[PDB]
């Protein structure tokens, strides 16, 4: 059942776009937003779907709503208000510039050095998985690589055993996409019931893990509370078991169908850092938003307090006004223009671990396993959300193409 239209919204901006069922879904769950960038479609639109909300269709308009953060807040980013109200993650839901000490702590809970602490562990684990798969001609990559590679790095970084993985990979996904079982409030309170005997354990005995940096950070003249250690852990926990796992999945949902894009990285290994950056332009899996904090003037219209706007990453990523060659793919980037880390005050503070993980994966797959596709019969079903997903990724290859490394 679509919403009524508010009294302050005029009909010429109406598009009844649905966030969780995007209108051109069969193109890929980032390209399936591209229809919003047709010529007749303004820079700003409103929909009646999902309780009714603005959508910013272009990279400039998106970034101009990350730059007026003093009017556009992340205290509610989830366009389903029942999940936006429940949300409270750190740094992101705290107001800058007085956020500053929470994010400085984040940037020493995870930073370029931590990638140097796990890099050989990254390496040998991509090597040992991709040696285990090398001659096997098939796998379901969402489960035979993408979930157990980075999660067995993030768990070991945080100091948690492997045996909680399907219980935390259950909860993360229940927060990030609407399955139906748990609300965000439910899945969050269940996460926190599980993690606060662990954060308390990190107060009783600190250790060489990241949660023992989260729990003992000093901020605004005081300790970081459990109230706030649990909320900063929720972010990281969405970070290392959903954004980097689904991104991995999408990256091969492209190289699967792409014989030349694979060859380009075989002839020239020095495109592998630039191909991740274009993969982060292209397969920018996120559908973020923000709430209006005052009544405010935008794009020729007045917006009201308690209004919510979607600012989709892939509508910077694909936009002809930002990015040269945006539907076609090539890896020769010197520069690129997109929001798959946010903007201005917000900046992804974890994804440099995933950069070296994907780039290890890229450089150590295209050797052992150079030529490959998705299983025949298999159709890939894509899941839209505040972070987007897929159902399952069954890859195939001939054992006789494959190289011992
Ligand atoms: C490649 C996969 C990932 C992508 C696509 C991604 C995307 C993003 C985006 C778009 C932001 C800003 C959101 C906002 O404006 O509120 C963000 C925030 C953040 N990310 Fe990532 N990220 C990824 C992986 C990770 C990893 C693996 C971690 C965990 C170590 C992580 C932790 C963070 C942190 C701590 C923030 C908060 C930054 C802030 O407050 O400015 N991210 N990331
Ligand atoms: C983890 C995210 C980057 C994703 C979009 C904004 C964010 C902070 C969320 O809460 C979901
Ligand atoms: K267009
Ligand atoms: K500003
Ligand atoms: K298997
Ligand atoms: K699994």
């Amino acid at each position: 059942n679509l919403a009524p239209l508010p009294p302050h919204v005029p009909e010429h901006l109406v598009f009844d776009f649905d966030m969780y069922n995007p209108s051109n879904l069969s193109a890929g769950v980032q390209e399936a937003w591209a229809v919003l960038q047709e010529s007749n479609v303004p820079d700003l639109v409103w929909t009646r779907c999902n309780g009714g909300h603005w959508i910013a269709t272009r990279g400039q308009l998106i970034r101009e709503a990350y730059e007026d953060y003093r009017h556009f807040s992340s205290e509610c980013p989830f366009i389903p208000r029942e999940a936006g109200e429940a949300y409270d993650f750190i740094p992101t839901s705290m107001d800058p510039p007085e956020q500053r000490q929470f994010r400085a702590l984040a940037n020493q809970v995870v930073g370029m050095p931590v990638v140097d602490k796990l890099e050989n562990r990254i390496q040998e684990l991509a090597c040992s998985l991709i040696e285990s798969l090398r001659p096997q001609g098939q796998c379901n990559f969402t489960e035979d690589y993408a979930e157990p590679f980075p999660i067995r790095i993030f768990m070991l970084l945080a100091g948690l055993p492997e045996e909680d993985i399907p219980h935390l990979k259950y909860l993360t996904d229940q927060m990030t996409r609407p399955d139906g079982s748990m609300t965000f409030a439910e899945a969050k309170e269940a996460l926190y019931d599980y993690l606060i005997p662990i954060i308390e354990q990190r107060r009783q005995k600190p250790g060489t893990d990241a949660i023992s940096i989260v729990a003992n950070g000093q901020v605004n003249g005081r300790p970081i509370t459990s109230d706030e250690a649990k909320r900063m852990c929720g972010l990281l926990l969405v970070g290392g078991l959903d954004t980097v796992v689904n991104f991995l999945s999408f990256s091969m949902e492209f190289l699967a169908k792409s014989p030349e894009h694979r060859q380009e990285l075989i002839e020239r290994p020095e495109r592998i850092p630039a191909a991740c950056e274009e993969l982060l332009r292209r397969f920018s899996l996120v559908a973020d938003g923000r709430i209006l904090t005052s009544d405010y003037e935008f794009h020729g219209v007045q917006l009201k307090k308690g209004d919510q706007i979607l600012l989709p990453q892939m509508l910077s990523g694909l936009d002809e006004r930002e990015n040269a060659c945006p539907m076609h793919v090539d890896f020769s980037r010197q520069k690129v223009s997109h929001t798959t880390f946010g903007h201005g005050s917000h900046l992804c503070l974890g994804q440099h671990l995933a950069r070296r993980e994907i780039i290890v994966t890229l450089k150590e797959w295209l050797t052992r396993i150079p030529d490959f596709s998705i299983a025949p019969g298999a159709q890939i079903q894509h899941k839209s959300g505040i972070v987007s997903g897929v159902q399952a990724l069954p890859l195939v290859w001939d054992p006789a193409t494959t190289k011992a490394v």
